[PDB]
């Protein structure tokens, strides 16, 4: 029970996602796309998850993301195929898309990986923290820069002067799709795989 | 980072293709095809790539046709199988039909494999370009020859009179099948892996 | 073709140096010194090199610096020597002098290596980028840490909230030289070593 | 003495060179460019060499290029560094400048070679002849492909309509420079190592 | 972290060298000479360098002096040859010649090595420090020994009636030349490397 005493959790949140039916450009072949990030504050804010944990530091091994249909779409009912990517920076923000695609905006991705409409997708990645670089040739602007591996730091839970170490944001996986002739919902189920270091008392009373 | 050094890069684009619903011969089998040809150019001008690319020279070491269904088409409603071919150069312009074919037009061929009209198909091949021979015994007539091996031959981006080196077709794939008694929407994927020699600045200044 | 593939390019750009003749303490031995950094957007802007690049993230792994002489110069003609060294963070600004030194400015540097005014000098190095860290003794000031390999880490291009990853600056080699008593120019050639991981597609149309 | 017995030959010329004082831009560093080309009949029409050879094929396995200054320059004269790029294709054209370039031209190639201007450069290298195709995605237009390795084919000096085997251009070499304060002039030798294939009679008396 | 804990520095300082034009006994062959010693407060005292050291004693284990033409004289210009020799020894004094000599002053020490005037030197040494003998056959007179090895001794920086360690001084490399028929300057290089024993606190507070 030494000061970097190690525990693995596992740790998941639901939410719906929904494709929208082909209002635009109707006839015409179209993609969009949106992706997720994970926090670990997303998933302990979850309703049945614990709200707080009582360790000093973490560092997210593993995150999984799972979208299936539901609301009696046909899983034989064939709606094309779109990609799944991984971008592991804040780039990702970009494919949200804002307007209809021509092309699966995803697909030329490195990684990218092709999944059907019409029976969702299931994906592994290591989602990366972005520390920051404040030096550039342009002065007062910054960028951003990741660690190739997990093992190599240590997240605070509660480090930092807005103590908001679990809100880090952990970039990232973003699919695509053709738009579809009717509308799809989806459940989706998000997995952490989480290291915690330091068991740990709560905050002095005051 | 000599003259000849290689780059390998994955590109791909997508479009929308159509089998209509039988209107001619009603009551009776009949069958049509239609065909796709490779240039990088065609990938190049794809809106989510790289428009140019600063390599001296490529080839086009294997190419990926990927069809499927869409528009809520159920793959479990059989509407009978046709082929898919191989043809590897210019006769294959034929093969996109302009009249109801009695037979599968492409069954015949050395290589025909068969592809069941509600499921799609894939199929990886080696595109050729044509080399031009004008020396034939009729006068004012040329013919073409391709090379067996990728590795032979290099296809400079910016050679030739019209620097139009990434328009080179290469040949080719072809796909049949029985008339439908319903439209038949698919996505089709087209994939390309291409070596790049020599990376390489931009023209100069003029 | 996954999320991790790697490609290498290299890529350089020059320009012109002169050290000025001697106009103070006219008789007497003084020296001065100048900088050097490395910014992949400093390359990328050259006007030979492509502009942007479809990758999602780079890492500068080696960096080289080469001055000559040019203007008619004689190289067998001695103007004394100076040093170059290897300064990794952005105390390197201070070394831009802006008064006459009495003794070198960088022989003291363990690394310092002597280069003949009249000849010019070739040196690699490894650039370090800079990050942040907030949390000193003194409020409302940050410091730098810069990663031992650079193999730790990797750089989004458009990572960050300004989407300006190819602007940071990597530290970096300072030249000095005793002033010489006429005006000599010389050309300077940077050269970078860029690793590079994902491609990718360009952002969504809008 | 068969048909396929080979012979192989050295061949040579030369011709001047000349860089030009700078006379725009004067003060700022600038760039331009020359390229050069192999043609067996280059050889054979000059003074010295054999003007026609009683062979039916040939096919260059090397060339090679080397420049030197002469007109009393000084090579301890000090005028900067260019590059060297070898360009095998009819690219290579563009890389004679018809403006003055802010940054070298060639230096971004794989294989660019540093050379100094006060110095010249010798370099080897392999140079291509240019098969053509016309079957791209433009009509009417037609683009190169060339052999990897010469190895492969035969060219026959009086083959083809015009009987002009020798007159095709092999690529290609280009070379860069500084724009000098006072102009140069150089000695260029080129030198062909080239196979020939069957010992033949003259055409027959008409 | 014991007493006997040794660091390693290297430290430096330059310095300019005039060899005036021959003035004296024209069109003959004449000779002079000077010379240098070297003592850690000459280095300290420079302005790069840290002037105070917290450790608690030091040895000089290897000195280098490097002396190289400056003021655009010409390497390729024969000036004729000189001798350096190492002289461990305050009798070092009397070869910084205040006459013309008729013959090289230091070209028949043992160890003696010739220098070109036009190109400058560069020699390693092993300077002595002189340790006191008072007891001479002649009264009131004091003479010198010094010992063959570094390790055998340890100077403190402040031992001694006047805290003046640094200032021992260390003998010695004496440089001879030909009289030029005009004045030659000289950029002058010293290096020293120097171990210290027992990091020290700072003296008390008073």
């Amino acid at each position: 029970f030494s000061t970097n005493r190690i525990y693995t959790l596992r740790l998941t949140r639901q939410f719906q996602f929904k494709i929208n039916k082909q209002t635009t450009s109707v006839g015409n072949l179209i993609f969009n796309a949106d992706y997720i990030t994970f926090a670990l504050d997303d998933f302990l804010q979850a309703v049945p998850n614990p709200h707080t944990l009582n360790f000093e530091d973490y560092r997210i091994k593993l995150a999984k993301m799972e979208m299936r249909p539901t609301g009696g779409h046909y899983t034989v009912q064939s709606d094309g195929f779109g990609h799944t990517a991984v971008i592991q920076d804040s780039r990702i923000t970009r494919f949200k898309t804002t307007a209809d695609q021509t092309q699966d905006p995803l697909a030329p991705f490195d990684g990218a990986k092709k999944w059907f409409v019409s029976r969702g997708f299931k994906r592994l990645l290591r989602p990366k923290p972005q520390i920051t670089i404040e030096d550039l040739t342009t002065a007062n602007q910054s960028a951003a820069l990741w660690l190739n591996s997990a093992r190599t730091g240590w997240i605070p839970l509660q480090g930092g002067p807005n103590s908001a170490g679990t809100k880090v944001r952990h970039y990232g996986i973003a699919f695509s799709f053709p738009q579809p002739e009717q509308t799809i919902t989806y459940v989706t189920k998000l997995t952490l795989y989480v290291q915690f270091r330091q068991f740990a008392p709560n905050n002095p009373s005051t």
